[PDB]
């Protein structure tokens, strides 16, 4: 249960971390719970920032799908290295004094919990569906976007399962809530995931293009230029349903159509050779690269206010 920056941490060791983290540093982190998931763990929300008046912010999340454990990972490693060099670094400094970020360190708890105790791979929620002994929903094909029109399933049986209904889950619920009761300060959106190596904008619920298109292609472009400067690690771009594929409900469409303009999902590493099962010993690498691609995309957001 002792916490590691460089491994994968279980839940109970993360929501340890949630409370010491804060603890420590309370003139920069303040915690909040959004809700509970199905089986009443708490949805813990961290805002990192310099605490002011009237603050915008860019809302991150990780851990929405189970099995990519290099997410959940990302969401902590974010976290101490805004800590650790506000106030020595120039630009994070800069972004803490100026915003508020919002880290949801994990979204679907009781399936990662799953993926720690039973199976590996599961990806879903964790709750019951009637009329079924099949279990859970995949949250990214949970939100009022599109609802469960394309690259989504109405079998509870399957991976992609849309839900009874948008936001039938307490999760996206949760989270849906939140960003609706925020829409003021919230400037950017981003949603991590693995695996891939892409950033995609909107839209994956439709092959439509957002009006912003071109300013979110050169943005991405940048971001993974920024990304490859480290190790050389290639990442491609561009709107979901043409980059990745069609896929209603993900809360990236969902939170641009609410008027949040930079909305991003990344998929992280690998390309395939490890996939979700990322060795421990590219943690620090995977994370580092990513860094550099936030704080990219941070900056343009704060200078595009
Ligand atoms: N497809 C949308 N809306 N956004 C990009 C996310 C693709 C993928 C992440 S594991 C997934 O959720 O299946
Ligand atoms: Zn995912």
């Amino acid at each position: 249960t002792g916490h590691s920056y460089e491994k994968y941490n279980n839940w109970e060791t993360i929501e340890a971390w949630t409370k010491q983290v804060t603890s420590e540093n309370p003139d920069l982190i303040s915690r909040t719970a959004i809700g509970t998931t199905f089986l009443g763990n708490n949805i813990y929300l961290l805002k990192v920032g310099k605490p002011g008046p009237n603050k915008p912010a860019i809302f991150m999340d990780c851990g929405f799908h189970a099995r990519e454990w290099i997410s959940h990972a990302f969401c902590q490693w974010f976290v101490r290295e805004a800590v650790l060099t506000y106030g020595y670094e120039s630009h994070m400094t800069e972004f803490l004094n100026k915003l508020d970020f919002y880290v949801l360190p994990v979204l679907n708890i009781d399936g990662y919990i799953y993926t720690w105790t039973k199976n590996r791979m599961w990806r879903k929620t964790r709750s019951t569906n009637a009329g079924t002994t099949c279990i859970g929903t995949d949250p990214n094909r949970n939100f009022d976007a599109g609802w469960c029109t394309t690259g989504a399933s109405t079998d509870p049986c399957d991976e992609t399962y849309c839900g009874s209904a948008a936001e039938s889950e307490k999760e996206t619920k949760a989270l849906a809530d939140f960003i609706r009761n925020n829409l003021s300060s919230i400037k950017a959106y981003l949603t991590i995931h693995s695996y891939s190596q892409m950033i995609l904008y909107p839209y994956s619920y439709d092959y439509k293009l957002p009006e912003n298109n071109a300013e979110l292609n050169n943005l991405a472009k940048a971001a993974v230029k920024e990304l490859a400067t480290l190790y050389g690690t290639k990442y491609t771009y561009g709107p979901g349903a043409t980059t990745i594929y069609p896929a209603a409900g993900g809360s990236d469409d969902w939170a641009y159509d609410q008027g949040i303009k930079y909305s991003f999902t990344f998929e992280l590493r690998d390309k395939g050779r490890y996939g979700f099962i990322l060795p421990e010993s590219q943690i620090q690498a995977t994370c580092e690269e990513t860094m550099l691609a936030i704080k990219y995309v941070t900056n343009y957001v704060l200078g595009h206010l």
